[PDB]
DNA sequence: TAGTCACATCAGTGATCAGTGGTTCCGGAACCACTGATCACT
């Protein structure tokens, strides 16, 4: 996690409280003090406070927030302050959010259904690869943090970094693009998608806003270069870059094997407890859902419900908290709340 | 009794297009000139 120093461009000139505050806080953090509290009054710039002390610590930053609502008025306002470093995002992606719900009573499915929104998405997924590409980054989160997630590890691993110069078989950055997520959209340019005309391959990644075209001479690369997605005006060229998987839910071939076992598993475990319990219908239902799933996992590796198997895919044990952006984050991590 | 909770997609469902199957339709009297009798003569 390369940590660029968090410049902070403040013309305002702190006074009051701010000073004797940030300095207290400050060397209260150093005391290892696991336990903290502040009383920030209306009007007291907590914002700017927050900022001063990730400036300070030089950590990676999780700022907690209750409700999407808060956290699009300050994230913004903070990249003001903080013009030279990783400033991300993440909550719920979803313009509309059905659960997979089931009334008992009526013995009724409310089926999963969500309107998926992009940009939170985006996002989402530029925030993971800045944690895991550098320290000097600070995430807003919705509690979704929490919820089960991929392995960072694996999402470290499975990104991919090319260099100008360098050889490298064409092809097989097609493989790589398709096991981190990336379709080879021959017929248009979408997000995080891609498409292939002679050596020449452009493609825009899903957390880059951007896209980037690569020249290949024979199986080296040839040349890097920045793109607008559609119009494809090279913004600049840089030699290296990185790509990361489009998905969090990131697994290697052996990770999906494993996962797949394990889902096997706690299969039988589910199939003997609902035989059992008398749930015959739910039983079987749930059965043949999970064998479309992992008929689909064994041919692509992507569908629904995937997060369901997350045990078995960050592959830790039932009831033990799953993977989270925390683990997306060091253990000398700033926290904020 | 109640506000937030958030981890896509078989399968209709037909619109709608957008390809395929087929449409369909006029002017005919002119124009080019050619062709079997009829007195004629023998």
């Amino acid at each position: 996690r390369a940590g660029g120093h968090f410049e902070v461009v403040s013309p305002h000139a702190p006074a009051g409280d701010q000073p004797a505050a940030i300095d207290e806080l400050e060397r209260r953090i150093n005391a290892g003090e696991r336990d903290v509290v502040l009383l920030g009054a209306t009007g007291t710039g907590k914002s700017a406070t927050t900022a001063w002390l990730i400036e300070r610590l030089q950590r990676p930053t999780l700022v907690m927030a209750p409700n999407k609502t808060l956290a699009a008025q300050l994230a913004n306002e903070l990249r003001e302050m903080l013009p030279h470093n990783a400033v991300e995002y993440f909550v719920s992606y979803y313009d509309y959010y059905q659960p997979e719900a089931y009334i008992a009573q009526t013995d009724t499915y409310i089926e999963k259904d969500s309107s998926i929104n992009d940009d939170v998405e985006r996002l989402r997924h530029s925030a993971t690869s800045a944690l895991l590409s550098r320290r000097d980054v600070v995430v807003v989160a919705s509690v979704s943090c929490i919820y089960g997630l991929g392995t960072p590890q694996s999402y470290l691993d499975r990104s991919v970094e090319l260099k100008v110069g360098e050889e490298v078989p064409r092809d097989g950055l097609l493989r790589l693009l398709v096991d981190v997520q990336y379709t080879r959209n021959d017929m248009s340019f979408t997000r995080g998608s891609f498409r292939v005309r002679g050596d020449t391959v452009e493609i825009i990644p899903s957390y880059e806003e951007l896209a980037v075209r690569i020249e290949f001479f024979g199986d080296e690369i040839e040349a890097l270069y920045y793109l607008h997605p559609l119009t494809g005006e090279v913004i600049r060229q840089v030699d290296s870059l990185r790509i990361f998987p489009a998905t969090h839910y990131v697994a290697g071939p052996e990770r999906m094997a494993h996962a797949v076992s394990a889902i096997e598993e706690e299969l039988a475990e589910r199939l003997a407890e609902l035989e059992s319990q008398g749930k015959l219908l739910e039983a079987q239902r749930l059965r043949m859902r999970t064998n479309y799933d992992i008929e689909m996992m064994r041919q692509v590796g992507f569908c629904s419900g995937i997060e369901n198997y997350s045990r078995h895919i960050d592959g830790r044990g039932p009831g033990t908290p799953p993977a989270t952006l925390l683990d997306y984050f060091p253990e000398d991590f700033l926290l904020v709340i």
